[PDB]
């Protein structure tokens, strides 16, 4: 159970984005149905009134929370990977338009899942804004919680992988457009019951055998990490 509060650009807090530049759902409940339109941008996907201005090479940081800002973020039971996708705003998330910019699943070095790291980072994870065409974008951050992913939703709707999905409206202003954005994948559509990483048992399989759902990270992606960039107590 987790939601995006807002974003930071280059370490500078853009302010509370809920229902403003984030297409926020009414609450922190997971999406589970792989075929639902809810997989795109969660349960209240509509245009919200603002969009965060960035330039290529900027660091764009999502900030998540559980109940209140900078709290425990997400229950530590919710082990799983984190991903960020991008699509042109013109699409409204439809079609084969989602390009992956970041993936983190299990870090063998630290023996930590992405979600575990996210807690330590106070909810913050970032991507470097790529050299795509100027214009309007949706960045879709996705946390997959695996604590009931030993079942499939399609077979048992009380269990299943849980998706915490948040779409931010981002305006890319300055960019040389030297990595024109490719075709991506559809949400719903890319994840199916057979997809690696959707059904997995985190209690018996070793985490080092986890494989995150494809697609793989686009080669034009400029990086990102799960790491606190700013202090919510102070700005
Ligand atoms: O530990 C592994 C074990 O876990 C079992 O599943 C548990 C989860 O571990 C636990 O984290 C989860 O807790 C949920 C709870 O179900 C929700 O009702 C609650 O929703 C809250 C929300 O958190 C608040 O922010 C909001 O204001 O109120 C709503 C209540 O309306 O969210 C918490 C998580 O934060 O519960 C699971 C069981 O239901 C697995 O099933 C088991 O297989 C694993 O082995
Ligand atoms: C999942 O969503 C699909 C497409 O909207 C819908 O037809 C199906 O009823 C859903 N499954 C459940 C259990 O609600
Ligand atoms: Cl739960
Ligand atoms: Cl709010
Ligand atoms: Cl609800
Ligand atoms: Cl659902
Ligand atoms: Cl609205
Ligand atoms: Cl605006
Ligand atoms: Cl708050
Ligand atoms: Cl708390
Ligand atoms: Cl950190
Ligand atoms: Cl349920
Ligand atoms: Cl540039
Ligand atoms: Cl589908
Ligand atoms: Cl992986
Ligand atoms: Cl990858
Ligand atoms: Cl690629
Ligand atoms: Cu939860």
């Amino acid at each position: 159970h987790t939601l995006v509060w807002g974003v930071w650009v280059n370490g500078v807090d853009q302010g509370d984005g809920r229902n403003i530049y984030i297409r926020s759902p009414p609450n922190n409940n997971p999406v589970k149905n792989l075929t639902s339109p809810d997989m795109t941008c969660n349960v209240d996907n509509r245009v919200v009134p603002k969009s965060v201005p960035v330039n290529a090479g900027d660091t764009l940081t999502f900030e998540w929370y559980h109940n209140t800002r900078d709290d425990d973020i997400i229950a530590s039971s919710h082990h799983g990977p984190i991903a960020v996708y991008i699509a042109p705003a013109a699409s409204n998330g439809q079609g084969n338009v989602w390009v992956k910019l970041f993936e983190d699943a299990y870090n063998v070095t630290n023996s930590t899942w992405a979600v575990d790291r996210l807690i330590t980072a106070h909810g913050q994870h970032s991507v470097v804004v790529p050299h795509v065409a100027p214009g309007d974008y949706l960045f879709r951050a996705e946390i997959i919680a695996l604590h009931e992913a030993d079942s499939l939703y399609s077979q048992n709707p009380i269990r299943g992988a849980q998706f915490y999905i948040s779409c931010a409206q981002i305006t890319i202003n300055s960019s040389d457009d030297s990595t024109p954005l490719p075709a991506g994948v559809p949400f719903p559509g890319a994840y199916t019951d057979s997809t690696p990483g959707i059904q997995f048992n985190i209690y018996t399989t070793p985490a080092t055998s986890y494989v995150a759902p494809p697609p793989s990270v686009w080669s034009g992606a400029l990086g990102g990490s799960i790491a606190q960039v700013g202090d919510a107590s102070l700005e």
